[PDB]
């Protein structure tokens, strides 16, 4: 059998299973603080806290240019209204994608944020994404609540 998982540094483990069936994506999704090159390579935490057992879900991704192989490749097809199945082990959490919009970069308060919160799923989708001057145009956030 399995039970709850747990949030650890190493990127080689999984800890949930994104999982959206409006977009095809059935992806791995990576355990741990936010490093460079894993948001790179796949899609990681935003949140410092080893608990997935909180209500406040803070993931980081990015968006498709030439590469079909990001994890949110299709994530452009799935609607405000759809379903995201964060599916930690064998435990099936369903979010509803309630909160779509792709906002302009530099203000990162373009949002004020809280501990008086929902069970939300924030990801971080860069719509954009240049290494070499550390530079993208867009970022597109995306927070899924949690649904019953
Ligand atoms: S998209 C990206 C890629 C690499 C580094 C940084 C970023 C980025 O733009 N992150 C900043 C960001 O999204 N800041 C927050 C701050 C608050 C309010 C919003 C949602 C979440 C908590 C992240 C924006």
């Amino acid at each position: 059998m399995q039970a709850k998982p747990q949030i650890p540094k190493d990127k080689s483990k999984v800890a949930g299973y994104i999982e959206i069936p409006d977009a095809d994506i059935k992806e791995p999704v990576y355990p741990g603080p936010a490093t460079p090159e894993q948001l790179n390579r796949g899609v990681s935490f935003a949140e410092e806290n080893e608990s997935l057992d909180d209500q406040n879900i803070s993931i980081a991704g990015h968006t498709f240019i030439d590469r079909p192989n990001y994890q949110f490749t299709n994530l452009k097809a799935a609607k405000k209204g759809s379903m995201v199945y964060f599916k930690v082990g064998n435990e099936t959490r369903k979010y509803k994608m309630t909160s779509i919009r792709d906002v302009k970069p530099t203000d990162v308060e373009v949002l004020d944020e809280q501990k008086g919160k929902d069970k939300q799923l924030t990801l971080i989708t860069c719509d954009d994404y240049n290494e070499k001057t550390g530079v993208w145009e867009k970022r597109k956030i995306f927070v899924a609540t949690e649904v019953k």
